[PDB]
């Protein structure tokens, strides 16, 4: 493949800053017990005591190994954009330690290590043993492929090894899986840089088993002489382990479960090429994106489980919509393309990473949502079902959700841009970048320019070693209508070269050939299905892949009460100095009347109205200028 | 002195006999351990054990005993309108039972008697001793009232004597109040019936003492050598028991636990020309019905805590709005009317009278809800913050609310009809009825006929043996837009007469002098002030003091997607046969149709809309045809 990414645009460049500069090393700090405010961690402490360098007990979650891994994650693909000697040797140090405390059979876990020693693997159900290995793993084959140091690859490979040999259907094996899915996703990393089929069987294995009967999770349940209920009503829905995957049809329980789960059964549909996998992906998917997904790209609609509920139950002020299901689902969104080439996955995939995901994170990075709401009224986040709404963002304690999970997706940015097939080139998203590769074994570097996500010109430069033919394959976003492509200055008829919503351009191409794309970025008026209950006579507005939103700090308060009529006419212009550089959209909205109502609930007296201007920004950039009232989905006419 | 309301109604008449032949005996059936299905209640038993006339344990819940009060006193009510020698043999019996049980010093308390004897007053915060001690002097003054026989009255005489001595200020006191009101409102009946003014000065003690520093709940608390804190994030706002009644100025809280408060206070206020509670309950009034209160005449916007939360949050599919808060509301009301002649008192009972007290049960009287929703989806019932919602009504076997609640309401409906005062009769609902009584001296019988609450037409009759001059004060309804009054068909202007919402009419009455009233009752379209969120773009239809809604089995699935244009063609007509004889709104409204989502959740299209007919029900009438949606608010176009 011989690939290699680079970034040059303003949108995501800022972004990675902001990882690099504050988040990992406050993050770092924090993994240190460093910050005298903060509630302490204990993280790299729990590893220095496994190995024996350090007196103490355990302390934390029972996951807390798994915030090291993905701070190391994150770290890995900040490696990639610069290369920073503190930082590798600070990683290289931690990868060490890890080295120490690993016992010789391979196992690598600091809470059995230290707390629990020998009752290891008796509680996959809540403690995520696997968990931990898997993200342990995603961390080392990243940091293998950025710095090409095998020390960390090594280690896990061993760990990978020992769990292969634990668990199966053969003889003394364990026919256990894990409560949090992820090892399964993390072990066809490990095969896809290893070569390894034993890590791609092991990842099959974990799959095919989820959710047999009888359930193992009852046979290690009543081995430790539990007998009190599991506390979600859904029960082993809530890990989705109910009935085993390839007969899951409808999303049901804990959302990044879920999706982990979603995304390691996609690539092994396209390892194996098993369309049984690929069936229930796809009827997952349509189930997901169509009916259970906030305009934002959010998922899980209930606090309660952090969990979905069922089709078109969207309610706004009570949105749970965790940032790591938002990730999870870009996780999925990318196997999915590999497994079919459907622009609908990308357009998806767009939606979570320009809004309910860096929504997650204030602009400069210092502080971080769990809850994703799409509707907030301060005051009513004292109501109990409300409470899980934090109406500003803050620093988090070892929540689950941890800074470095939205990191290292921001770090990797990259590598969800383009894929590269044998004869084909994709280009998923629309970021300022190249890309030097390979296709026909022809070395080709392809440079994309463009200010998108503001505006929807694209220039495309494609520039091989030598004139050859092959295939560009552009995205359509579903967003758009209209679509128009240039290649040196000459339209090209796109509608009879577009297969599920990707252009299939294929001619011979030769230095410096130069294709436009434009995609038109009209302000919207987004309408939800008449199903979704909770948007009936309301709209939301959105511009490109971007959703807006209306926020009291230039609205005012009680944001119910202002009415977007629908023939305003709506204007969008870039405002270079406000929250890092965004299109604002403003226009004449209409509010209603308080003042005639005099100390009076209920009165049969039609509302009089009065015109005001608005302004919405982008949903991501809410909540850095003050704690206030916002909404997306507002009421019409 | 001697006062006599008869009922000559349809509408009160039929629940007052729901609740003598379906209510009442089946709730005797459940109490006696005598249903081979249900939970057993043990509530009799408990006292027969207490009285040493049994062997076995206490069973149930704390509050047990005020189980066997509410029967007792719903069946006072009901011996008041159809003496029936066998009800009352079998309210005698259980009387001298309670008189076996009680402590020689008076104390009456099951679960302090067997199952903790010694133990008393540990814990005013949550054991509900003088809760259960005020249903019971509830029931005893009633039933005193109804038969002349003392008994009840003299046990309970007895142990509001105790009472009296355990608590006030002073050594050997306790300074305490119980964690819920209910004795204070149960003290000032006993002293109007008895005159001792013990009595009032000790439902004096409870209010005045209620707040102060330092927390009599923590001094208890400490003594118990709990340390844990209390579940309610609110801590003592549950109890309203936070600060002094006095500098109390927003609802919080329990709703019921505020409104049995509130009504005592507003006794006291009366009673003792207090002008410092007349003016709190004042404030308080205004907050609650104009910041608080569903347009049901419902209380209570959160499930956690059965509770206030505040000013406008008012959700409709969250609600909690307890049958049993509502029926608080009503006796507030009443209270609040022998305090200030206002007309917005009565609107109010009115208003919770015919909306959601009776919304408690089905119309035949054998199911009940705890819960009266403004909005039902039933399958978002299954989300935990809405499983509190049960989409249909049901039989209760554990309560604290509901259906002696109800029953003692209903069947004491009569009572809430005329104030009569020395000068002055007042009329505060229309109920075909009549009442024999004593103005300035002379014997008065008037005759209210009148198909109210259908029609707005009502006929007076006022007979006095002989002639002479007196006020009879008409309640002018909030809802109304006019009222017509004409005396022997000649018209009175009723301008000059009107203060506060009641028409005064003074003259000289004599035999057969007939007064009808004129009440226009058009279809009104309600709206909700603008700071009511949840509100915001919706519409509800009320037809005098009866509020409408829709449901899925006129109107079919989804009545979100259901939209009521400027002019919807309103008419009202009356069907004889349906959910007992009720007025039906019809019109026409709009929905969308879903195809041009083409299965898409979120599309930027202009919605093809298209007319249906749709019908509309009372809100008390609602869920006896079936499980389906169920919509108050509607959105408008």
């Amino acid at each position: 493949v011989a690939t290699n990414v680079n970034l040059k645009d303003q949108f995501w460049k800022r972004y990675i800053d902001v990882v690099r500069h504050e988040v990992i090393p406050y993050q770092w700090e924090a993994l240190n017990d460093r910050i005298p405010d903060a509630e302490p961690s204990h993280a790299i402490e729990n590893f220095r005591i496994a190995a024996g360098e350090s007196d103490g007990e355990f302390y934390g979650m029972v996951f807390q190994d798994s915030d090291v891994a993905k701070w190391l994650e994150a770290v890995a693909y900040l490696l990639e954009t610069k290369r920073d000697p503190e930082l590798e040797k600070l990683a290289d140090d931690v990868i060490e330690l890890l080295g120490r405390a690993q016992q010789p059979d391979g196992y690598l876990n600091t809470y059995y290590t230290i707390k629990e020693p020998g009752k290891r693997w008796m509680n996959l159900r809540d403690n995520h043993e696997l968990y931990c290995a898997g993200h342990l793993i995603e961390a080392a084959v990243a940091y293998f492929r950025a710095t090409g140091k095998r020390r960390f690859l090594d280690i896990m490979c061993k760990y990978a090894d020992y769990i292969g040999t634990v668990f199966g259907r053969g003889e003394g094996q364990i026919p256990g899986y894990d409560g949090h899915q992820e090892i399964e996703l993390a072990l066809l990393k490990l095969y896809e840089v290893t070569g390894n089929e034993n890590y791609l069987k092991l990842s099959q294995y974990f799959i095919d088993q989820r959710g047999q009967q009888p359930y193992y999770f009852d046979q290690e349940k009543e081995a430790r002489g539990e007998t009190e209920p599991f506390w979600y009503d859904g029960g082993y829905r809530y890990h989705q382990a109910h009935i085993p995957v390839r007969e899951q049809k409808q999303a049901v329980g804990h959302a990044v479960r879920a999706l982990y789960m979603y995304t390691a059964m996609a690539g092994l549909a396209a390892k194996m090429g098993d369309e049984s996998l690929k069936q229930a992906c796809q009827t997952l998917w349509e189930n997901v994106t169509k009916r259970q997904m906030y305009i934002t790209g959010g998922v899980g609609s209930s606090a309660f489980g952090e969990s979905f509920t069922f089709d078109f139950d969207l309610p706004n002020d009570t949105a749970y919509a965790e940032t790591c299901a938002s990730i999870a689902l870009v996780f999925w969104t990318r196997r999915m393309l590999e497994l079919e080439m459907d622009g609908k996955y990308a357009d998806v995939m767009e939606r979570a990473l320009y809004n309910g995901t860096i929504s997650g994170m204030d602009l400069d990075g210092k502080k971080f949502f769990y809850v994703n709401p799409l509707e907030v009224w301060p005051k009513a986040c004292e109501r109990h079902d409300k409470r899980h709404v934090k109406p500003v963002r803050q620093k988090w304690f070892s929540c689950a959700c941890c800074p470095p999970n939205l990191a290292r997706l921001i770090a990797s940015i990259g590598h969800y841009i383009y894929l590269q097939t044998s004869d084909a080139l994709f280009v998923h998203l629309y970021v300022g970048s190249d890309i030097q590769t390979e296709i026909d074994g022809r070395s080709v570097k392809i440079m994309q320019e463009t200010n998108y996500p503001w505006d929807g010109t694209v220039r495309l430069t494609v520039s091989p070693e030598s004139a050859g033919e092959f295939t560009l394959g552009l995205r359509i976003p579903g967003w758009c209508r209209g679509a128009e492509v240039t290649i040196n200055g000459e339209k090209v008829d796109i509608v009879p070269l577009i297969k599920k919503g990707y252009a299939y351009i294929r001619r011979v191409w030769q230095q410096g050939d130069e294709v436009k794309l434009y995609f038109p970025m009209p302000v919207e008026r987004i309408k939800a299905h008449p199903q979704v209950r909770a948007n009936a006579g309301k709209v939301a507005l959105q511009r490109g892949p971007i959703v807006y939103c209306l926020e009291e700090v230039d609205n005012g308060p009680n944001l119910a009460n202002l009415f977007l009529p629908r023939d305003a006419k709506l204007e969008a212009h870039f405002e270079p100095d406000l929250l890092e550089g965004v299109v604002v959209i403003t226009g004449i909205a209409e509010r209603v009347d308080e003042s005639a109502w005099n100390d009076e609930l209920y009165r049969p007296i039609e509302p009089r109205t009065y015109k005001v201007p608005f302004r919405a920004i982008p949903y991501y950039a809410w909540c850095n200028r003050g704690e206030g009232e916002m909404v997306v989905w507002v009421n019409e006419k």
